């Protein structure tokens, strides 16, 4: 062995340690609202069939306890999406807010504590709306 | 040549001889996981369309050998996977589970012999297990 | 100067000149073919596009000769990667096969001549081999 080997490695350590490294936490937070409203959305489906057959709001609820010709289930747990947690109450006159609360652990922390929300109006008109930020909300709601 | 010279050298070998090492087998553990599931994951579409169609379950089976108007055969082997193998077995009920079970000849030491499960109650819900560490469980599964 | 310490640099230069070395070549052999696959995996989302669209094949080719309502032209050139040559060859009945010559001139010696290939079934099935040794082939593919 000798210095010149050496010496011409530990420069081509010190060159190869100067890669630099860009931004990578919008992809996930993005990533993240992509998917929440992905799930969240369907839901409307069953809510309009079972405010449009027969059955009145309210008993309208989550999880997975079979169902009957009186009260609708989904078929999705209250925490499936282990992401955040879904909300629905639909009132007795068919105005209801379906909802989509982020989780601090598990979540990222940009979208940590944000709700998205799809409301339906008293008439029958779907909305929606979110907290976060302006670059971060899917393309299909506002804020 | 002097002795500064190689001391010198000498003493730059041992300093170089110092780089710390971090852990890599979590990224593997993980990495295995979440293609596991990204692999396993779309014969639910299979599995549903057979099931409303017409035609009923145990035909339902893997492999390549064509298809036809009475039994359904998903275009996969059920070694593709170097990784584990894969089974479906879905009952006359329409209840059934379509498991992976990891190979000890292929897969990493921690994800070795273990097991994950999708599985369709008799009404029509899907939920899904596995028997994986909770820190190597995708995000969409339990243990 | 002296006798003594002349010796002790003599000693000292034969001890240091005797460092083991292991293989080098096979972590090179195997990155060679983990960039042939996922350089030339992507291209079966344009074929299939390509193929359930409405265009026939045949038309289906390989370059960078812009694009029209009737044939299709994959961004990428035939020889983009230096390390070997793709072809892709896809019949009017929907059977192809895209592969992957390794060339002589840039790839490494064991990997030298060999050819990888993707081949689609005329009913739909995606199906993958390659002529490398067994601990050279990805995990993703047979022999």
């Amino acid at each position: 062995f000798t210095l010149i080997e050496l010496m011409i490695v530990v420069a081509i350590i010190g060159i190869l340690a100067a890669i630099a490294i860009p931004q990578y936490q919008n992809y996930v937070a993005r990533s993240e609202g992509a998917s929440a409203l992905a799930t969240i959305n369907p839901l409307k489906t069953t809510v309009e069939e079972s405010l449009s057959r027969g059955i009145a709001g309210s008993k309208i609820k989550i999880g997975t306890t079979a169902s009957t010709a009186t009260e609708t289930y989904v078929g999705v747990e209250p925490d499936a999406n282990k992401l955040g947690v879904i909300a629905v109450a639909i009132e007795d006159s068919g105005a209801g807010d379906i909802t989509f609360t982020f989780q601090t652990g598990t979540s990222s922390p940009k979208n940590a504590t944000k709700v998205i929300t799809l409301n339906r109006t008293a008439d029958g008109v779907w909305a929606c709306k979110s907290t976060q930020d302006p670059m971060f909300t899917p393309k299909g709601c506002d804020n």
